[PDB]
This record gives C-alpha cells, structure tokens and sequence, in this order.
C-alpha cells in the first residue's frame, strides 16, 4: 500500500546558497510526482522568511511539542550539526543525508566514523565525483546521485558582434580574480578594450540574463561537486575558460579537454593565454567547437526532465528498502521537542 | 668617493607582515656594513607606532614640506600604491622596488606595463623563484635576489618521546585546515591521541619556542616566494608535512622530494596518510631523513651572515650602477609634499 511517509527537509532561513534551491527542486519533484514533501522551518519564522518559500512549497513551523508519524524521513544537510545530535534524541524516524557539499562536511560531523556509525540510510549526493570523495574520506555508508539541473531559462541569446563581454564570479577565489586580471592586462595586446563584468549578488535569473549575452564565461570554480556555474554558462552558449573545480579532474568526467579550456591551479598565464584565445576566436570568426559540446553537455544531462526521473527513481528505492520500525508502530505520533532555538 | 645617499623605507603602520621585518632586517644590514638606511614614517606617527621601531632602526618623519637630497633612494614595496603616483610628481630620487609578495604586484601597479615603464631602477625579490613569477607576468626590469635568514633563536629544542606534537598555522588556507582535519580523524586509527597547535597570533620567537618543541610541522602554505614557515620548522628540526606554497614546484629549487613530504593541490588524503607516516617514524623510531636535510638546507644557506653578506653585494651593485641625476646636482635640497595623509 502507500508508504504514508512524508520527507522533511529542514531549513533555518531565507533559501540562499545553490544547495537550497536545489533542495526546494527535490521536493517539488517529490510533490509532482506522488510522494510527500514538506520544508521544516526549524526557527526564524518570521514574515521575510516565510515570505522567501514560493507557494508550492509545503512548509510545516517547528514547535516543540509537535507530532510527525514514526515512519516519516528527515532529509538532512551535510551541515547543520544540531538536526543529527536533535534527532539522535528518538529512535523514530529515518535519515537520509543530501550532502551537496562534501568538503563541508566537516560542519556536521566530525569524522567518517560517525557517519557510519549514525542511522543514516542512504547519502543522496549531486554527482559521481561526490561519492568518491566521500568514499575516499572513509564514508562507506549507501549512496546515491541526483544531478540537479539548469533552468530552461539558461539558454543562448544575441551576443554582440562587436563588443566582446567576459563574465566572471568573485563568489569564489576573489585574490585570484584579481591577480588573473594582472596576467591579462599585461599580457592582452590586442587593440579593442576588454569589457569584464562580475555576477556575484545577482539572482539566479539575472545571472541567466547575463551569460546569455555573454561570449565567455572565466571561471574561478574551487572545490565543486558538479559546478553549476560552468554548466549554466555552457548551457548559455559560453565559451567557458579557467579553473574547473576539480584538483583531481580525474575522478570527474562532466568537464573535459572538448568541453572549455581548463587550466590547473596557480596557471594564470595559461589562463590569461586562453582568454585572448578566445577573444581573438571571435574577432578573427574562428569559433571554438567548445562552445556546441557545452551545449550538448548540458541540453543532455542536466535539464529538468532527466532531473525529475531520477528524484523519482531515487526516492522510490529509498521507500522500497526501509525495513520495518523497531519500537514504533506505522502512524504512531512522535513529540519532536528536541530543539529549542533563539 | 662616498655615494651619500640614503635608502628610505616607506612605513605607515607598526610592522606586522613577514615583508615588514624583512625590510627592518634589510636596513639593519645596511647600516652595519658603510651605507645609510632609514624608515620613512609616512603617516600615524603615534606613540604605539613610534614605539614599534627598535631603537636601533633610524626613522625619519614625513612631514609635507620636509627635504631630502637629490640623490636619496626610496625602497618600495610592490604594494601601497600611493608612493608610486606620489614619488611620479617629482623626477628627483631613484627608487628600488623590494617584491616581497609577486601574488599582490596588483596592488600596486596596474600591469606589468606600468612597472616597465616607471622609473624603477631594480628590483629585489626574496627568492629565484619570485624573479621567475615577474618575468612570466611580464615584468622586464632587472632583477636582485636576496633571500631573508631564519633567526638563530629558530633551532631544535627537547622534543617529547611520549607526546607527538603537529603544529601548524590558519594565517592561510584556514578552510582547508579543516578539511585536512577531518580527514586525518577519518584515516588515523592509531592509538595515541593526536595533538595539534595552532600558530597563528603568536610573537615570532613564540613560534620559535613551540617549533622547537614539536615533531611535525603541517604546512598550509600558499602563493609563497620562499616559505618562511617552512623553513623556521625546518630549522626547529620539525618533519614539515602538506602543501609547499608553490603550485609550480618546479620553478623553484629550495624545497623538494628529500626535504619535506609536499603534496599537490587538493591531496588531502595523501596530507593526512603522509601526516601519519610522520607519527609512526616517531612511534616506531624509523626517523624521516627529511628532517636532517631540512635542517641542513637552512643552516647552509638561510641565517644571518649569507643575508648581509648578500645585503651589501646587491646595494653597492645598485649604488655602482646609477647613472647621473638629469636635472638636479648631488646635494640639492628636494620638497618633499606629495602626500597629505588622513
Ligand atoms: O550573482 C550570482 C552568482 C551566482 N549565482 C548562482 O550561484 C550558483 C552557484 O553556487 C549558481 O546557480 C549561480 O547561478 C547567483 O544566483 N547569482
Ligand atoms: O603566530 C604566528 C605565525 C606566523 N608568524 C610568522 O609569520 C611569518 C610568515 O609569513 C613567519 O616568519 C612566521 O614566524 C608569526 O610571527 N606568528
């Protein structure tokens, strides 16, 4: 019969950092697709807040003393120290972990050892290197992969034929935003002037709008899982030069030699290199095939449709190899009072 | 006969950064071995900043309208912009630059184009490795090294045969610092507990002290031109173990295979697999002979007396090289108002 679970995703504030989003996109595949899922919004339940989740967003208020159902799932971050040590207070429940961040995951836990330990049943993760790197910090617990995908509002619009226009992020490795810039002032001798601009306290639409106007996309990706960026510039026909994201590039295979022009670390003058090269490809009407394999790349893998089968695919698996509760009945009525926020 | 000249050196604040000392060291060098050498207080000539000179450090105080003589050399830093477009105003003085920090050439100068074509006679660096960075930046004005010394007071104390000491230092990478931590919790399953110390708001003979009382040095260095810390470990008989500032390890010849265990960019699991390493050759007393190599790299061409012998022969090779003041005479008094500081 129905499982009768409902998958709570817990947040503390204003959905801000990509990993959010991506959450939100998990449960309203969820909700279209026959499962239950909710926002619990764990404190600061106040008009800006409650305000900042669209409306197709189920969201339930935490208050000590509340009932959820023994059976249902809380869907933890990586971070958020304080939902493992509350919820190891019950033997109730299920955990899955999303760990879209798995450098950070040092803020929820303090080693892999009690990830293991912990009565997570499944670590859902945003790629494949994700799970190696978790898997090479010693985690051996089940995982899984959901890439989240591009907004069909990422695609090519008209590019200026007649002024060239890089866009970067200082969200990451600002110092060497600008000492990338110092290689290209004083190694670009080409006559018209470079127009650089900076996405970083845009929306997500905006930076949309950007890239789609956008003949190159320089990137100071660092430490990424999939890195979103690149594949919205891709996905926005640029021709994407710079870090990749990836130290061990290897244990990755989105990005590659055919899909932008990646340098290692510390290599800003071959950075600053690609950056003419990719200029002077417009000027001189010789484009890069760089630009079509992005474009492949993303259009393929990572667009919404794709998305919403594998959340199904995923989270049904998950619903199939619960075992039955110990200490708890179906639909038995847990108190959750193990919070207690300012 | 004699040059007199002086060589000022521009100060606004109490000397803090690693580069500030360097230069204090530079000037008590000078002054030691027949040349004139002095601060130049540029501004915040209060008592805690006064005080923060030793006393033998001659400072001069900028005072708009003050004189100096024709012939006089400002040493300056690759930062602090304003001394560059001040001392424009005027075709009086020579001027050095001492680059300290290549990485932060930006601060200073817009491009390699600006530093080529300003009146800057040499410049001195701290290591071939930081002469091979501004050539590959452009940079094409003649080139001094003069690598600064280890203290004497940086050398190996009693290290305990019981407590296994791993210092290390936040000043860079602070991020990384915790994933490396993480995964050397995850990795070690050894039985003593490990003990680790952060060196980071600590006096330099502080350092010194608990260097020389520490097995292993975890080095988050980054973006470096030498490695100082590096290399006080190394004095202080520590195993120094992790990232050796220099994502192109190749372009410098100080640090290498038989003097540290140096991983690449991202290697956090070889760091931690190398860190225990480094626990164990103390456990099971099979001691690394990384640690005599270091040692002998320093005492060999790292302390005092190679720095002052270094010191003189790159100031008299600039004194010798002048080419006669255009438009002033030796001696002539020049005003020196370029600056009104807040
Ligand atoms: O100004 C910016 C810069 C980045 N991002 C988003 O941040 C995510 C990367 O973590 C991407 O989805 C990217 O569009 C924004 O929304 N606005
Ligand atoms: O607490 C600290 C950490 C580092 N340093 C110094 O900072 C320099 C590196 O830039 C080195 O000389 C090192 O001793 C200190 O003085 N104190």
């Amino acid at each position: 019969g129905p499982s009768n679970i409902t998958f709570y995703f817990p947040f503390g504030h204003v959905p801000t950092y990509g990993g959010d989003f991506v959450n939100l996109e998990h449960i309203r595949a969820l909700n279209k697709h026959g499962f239950s899922a909710k926002v619990i919004l764990m404190k600061n339940q106040i008009p800006i807040v409650i305000e900042s989740f669209p409306k197709d967003i189920p969201v339930v208020f935490y208050k000590p003393g509340m009932e959820l159902n023994a059976q249902d799932v809380f869907v933890l971050s990586e971070g958020v120290r304080i939902m493992y040590s509350g919820l190891a207070q019950t033997q109730a429940f299920r955990v899955i972990v999303h760990n879209q961040n798995p450098f950070y995951t040092h803020t929820g836990m303090d080693s892999a050892h009690d990830i293991n330990r912990y009565r997570i049943t499944k670590i859902i993760t945003p790629s494949h290197y994700t799970v190696k790197k978790l898997e090479e910090m010693g985690i051996t617990k089940p995982m899984a992969v959901i890439s989240p995908y591009i907004p069909e509002y990422f695609k090519p619009a008209e590019k200026s034929n007649e002024e060239i226009r890089i866009t970067y992020s200082r969200r990451k490795r600002e110092e060497e935003s600008k000492i990338l810039l110092f290689y290209l002032r004083s190694l670009y001798r080409g006559k018209k002037a470079l127009h650089i601009r900076n996405l970083t306290n845009y929306k997500r639409e905006e930076v949309a709008e950007e890239m789609s106007k956008a003949h190159i996309y320089a990137s100071f990706a660092e430490r990424e899982s999939l890195g979103l960026m690149a594949l919205e510039a891709m996905a926005s026909g640029c021709h994407v030069v710079g870090f990749s994201g990836f130290t061990d590039f290897e244990n990755q295979d989105v990005f590659n030699e055919e899909n932008g022009d990646w340098v290692k670390e510390g290599e800003y003058k071959k950075f600053a290199e690609k950056l003419i090269e990719a200029i002077e490809q417009i000027e001189n009407n010789t484009p890069s095939p760089k630009i079509e394999n992005g474009l492949a790349l993303v259009n393929s893998r990572f667009r919404q449709d794709r998305f919403e089968q594998e959340v199904v695919r995923v989270y049904q698996d998950i619903l199939d190899n619960l075992p039955p509760l110990e200490g708890f009945n179906e639909s038995d009525k847990v108190v959750l009072d193990f919070w207690h926020f300012d």
